[PDB]
């Protein structure tokens, strides 16, 4: 059944790109509730307002990968409950 997936961990992405793109892809998936580009190890994390959104994000990308102006940026699920906002 449903899979606890709210945060979408974007891989193979040069954290720093533009949101309009990252979110642009999520548009059809549903709605973006947040987009934090962790420059750390080139990894982004977006939060979908609906479960059907988060899933479709990675699920659909299960085969087809999204790129940026010619830069393929993988979109995978998260590895934690939910994205924490700094410290409130």
């Amino acid at each position: 059944s449903g899979v606890p997936s709210r945060v979408i961990h974007i891989r193979k992405l040069p954290i720093d790109v533009t949101e309009g793109e990252v979110i642009s892809l999520g548009l059809p998936f549903g709605k973006v509730t947040n987009l934090l580009m962790l420059k750390g190890k080139n990894q982004a994390f977006i939060e979908m307002n609906t479960e059907e959104a988060a899933n479709t994000m990675v699920n659909y990308y299960t085969s087809v990968t999204p790129v940026l102006r010619g830069q393929p940026i993988y979109i995978q699920f998260s590895n934690h409950k939910e994205l924490k906002t700094d410290s409130s």
